[PDB]
RNA sequence: AGCUCUUUCUCGAUUCUGUGGGUGGUGGUGCAUGGCCGUUCUUAGUUGGUGGAGCGAUUUGUCUGGUUAAUUCCGAUAACG
């Protein structure tokens, strides 16, 4: 980075990452996903580094800020875990959520009453939301997403590594993303702790 | 049957005679046609728009499954309406 400590790692957030198990990562690698891994464990787990997570969070977020009108940075997730997360995301920062089954042809059509035309996309898990990704390259959208350690990289301009096999790893990462964009664009910045909880960005989950 | 012939009046330009031109026909052609009907077919089938996939003829939509008497619905889903 280059800012003094106000765009660099904080002692607090390290604890939150490790409590939510984001550092742990799946038992497979790609030829593009080996530049964020450090090494393997005794176990089949492959340990994502959090330094490498932190830088990628920032320039990803700075691009989300750069649009003049935030009302067309369309977020998407279809897996259950990333549903509750995206809804709070797009409430907090001006965005348009697309929860559940995508319904393809959304941006390709001209005649469709659910037609959209955003600029950016922020997708959870490339290999569950493959339909909008393929469709991104017909309308010249930049793309950002959360990769595991083995998700295919293709139509992903920038990645933000994560564990993302569920748990608290999903909701935590979307919460952190929303923290950063408000520090930069808004006036929420104070470098002293944000009021909003990462708790209500987690999965609803079958209740008591 | 004044049809024809013998016999010899009546009607009065409507006709008659020649040519041209038509008119009529349960004549032919249903393989020149309209209309109507039968059958394929009484089963559940049929199509375009916009978008996607193919150099293209085309295809997807119009479906693995359950369900219904039924392309009848539920559901799933590069298709949507």
């Amino acid at each position: 980075s280059g800012a003094l400590d106000v765009l660099q790692m904080k002692e607090e957030d390290v604890l939150k990452f490790l409590a939510a198990g984001t550092h742990l990562g799946g038992t497979n690698l790609d030829f593009q996903m080996e530049q964020y891994i450090y090494k393997r464990k005794s176990d089949g787990i492959y340990i994502i580094n959090l330094k490498r997570t932190w830088e990628k969070l920032l320039l990803a977020a700075r691009a989300i800020v750069a649009i003049e009108n935030p009302a067309d940075v369309s977020v998407i997730s279809s897996r259950n875990t990333g549903q509750r997360a995206v809804l709070k995301f797009a409430a907090a920062t001006g965005a348009t959520p697309i929860a559940g089954r995508f319904t393809p042809g959304t941006f390709t059509n001209q005649i469709q009453a659910a037609f959209r035309e955003p600029r950016l996309l922020v997708v959870t898990d490339p290999r569950a939301d493959h339909q909008p990704l393929t469709e991104a390259s017909y309308v010249n959208l930049p793309t950002i997403a959360l990769c595991n350690t083995d998700s295919p990289l293709r139509y992903v301009d920038i990645a933000i590594p994560c564990n993302n096999k569920g748990a608290h790893s999903v909701g935590l990462m979307w919460w952190m993303l929303a923290r950063e964009v408000l520090r930069m664009r808004g006036t929420i910045s104070r470098e002293h702790p944000w009021e909003v909880m990462p708790d209500l960005y987690f999965y609803r989950d079958p209740e008591e």
